[PDB]
């Protein structure tokens, strides 16, 4: 049943790091501007736990300077208010985030010229962060998705090279293990889960922005190309709403897109369903 869930987009980058928090309703195609982040942020990740939206890491860059963010903030849709939470052990720009058992996992990202392979876990009910096992690879601009309590970190940049590799995190054993490498090198790709596959849409391969999209079926352990998006894009927002994948904005190598595309896995098609109120990349996106 359709209960009215919305797609939230937080922060992002256009001309500088943005504060913006907006919600889109796929049912009527309307947008609603909500309370601003207390601190502008691009390259952050967004996620939802217990009906609350969380903005994680990222960075604030403008003429007033460049500062990587270790912050965690919690937005309550019911009160339309942001609340500061406990910060991570380190600033994490171009971070990847995933949720398991109501816990927020902050993966990789960077702080200055430091490229994190480290990972830490946040427990809402205790407002406390905890270091877990580090990834086998240093990854900033990594994409993250979770399927059946297993977390996947896809692609990114290790400081020297851009990766087509990916790895899986086993939360209860607290380990990481490499999985099949993608067909394409991708950093800043949109990564999400839909049914039994992890999608890796767009990204930057080191020379061009990508509009190609491939998915990893956890059952067959293979990476498969599906239909390409209309726009190439890296640093795109991505989420799933009522069985379909939605990609928001990103950079196509020329413009900061306002375009929103929707992927229908049954017909293996993407189509443009709306536009953001303004183009932007590096947003955090989540559904509730
Ligand atoms: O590193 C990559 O290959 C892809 O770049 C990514 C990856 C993941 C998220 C993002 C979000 N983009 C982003 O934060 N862009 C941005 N942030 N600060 C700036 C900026 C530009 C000039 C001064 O500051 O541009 C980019």
């Amino acid at each position: 049943p359709k209960v009215g869930r919305l797609i939230y987009t937080a922060g992002g980058y256009f001309r500088q790091s943005l504060s913006y928090l907006e919600a889109y309703n796929p049912s009527d195609g309307t947008w609603l501007r909500l309370a601003d982040l207390q601190v502008p942020r691009s390259g952050l990740a967004g996620c939802v736990v217990g009906g609350l939206l969380y903005a994680v890491g990222g960075r604030n860059n403008s003429p007033d300077g460049n500062t990587d963010s270790s912050a965690l903030d919690c937005y309550n849709p019911m009160t339309n208010q942001w609340s500061p939470c406990a910060p991570m052990s380190v600033p994490r720009n171009r971070i990847g985030v995933g949720v398991i058992d109501g816990h927020i996992y902050a993966v990789g990202g960077s702080h200055g010229c430091i490229h994190h392979n480290s990972v830490e876990r946040y427990e809402p009910e205790r407002d406390e962060w905890h270091l877990v096992a580090p990834m086998l690879t240093r990854r900033i601009g990594v994409g993250v998705a979770v399927l059946n309590r297993l977390l996947y970190a896809v692609g990114g940049f290790d400081g020297t090279n851009r990766l087509n590799s990916a790895e899986c995190y086993y939360p209860e054993r607290n380990e990481w293990r490499m999985i099949t490498a993608m067909n394409t090198i991708r950093s800043g790709a949109g990564v999400c889960v839909l049914h039994n596959c992890i999608y890796a849409a767009g990204g930057y391969d080191g020379q061009d922005q990508l509009n190609s999209v491939e998915r990893y079926d956890v059952e067959t352990e293979t990476w498969t190309f599906v239909a390409p998006m209309k726009h190439r894009r890296s640093a795109l927002g991505i989420t799933v709403h009522q069985g379909r994948i939605y990609v928001l904005g990103g950079y196509d190598g020329h413009t900061f897109l306002d375009s929103v595309e929707c992927y229908d896995p049954d017909t293996d098609t993407w189509s443009e369903v709306t536009r953001m109120t303004s183009g932007r990349s590096g947003v955090g996106v989540a559904v509730t």
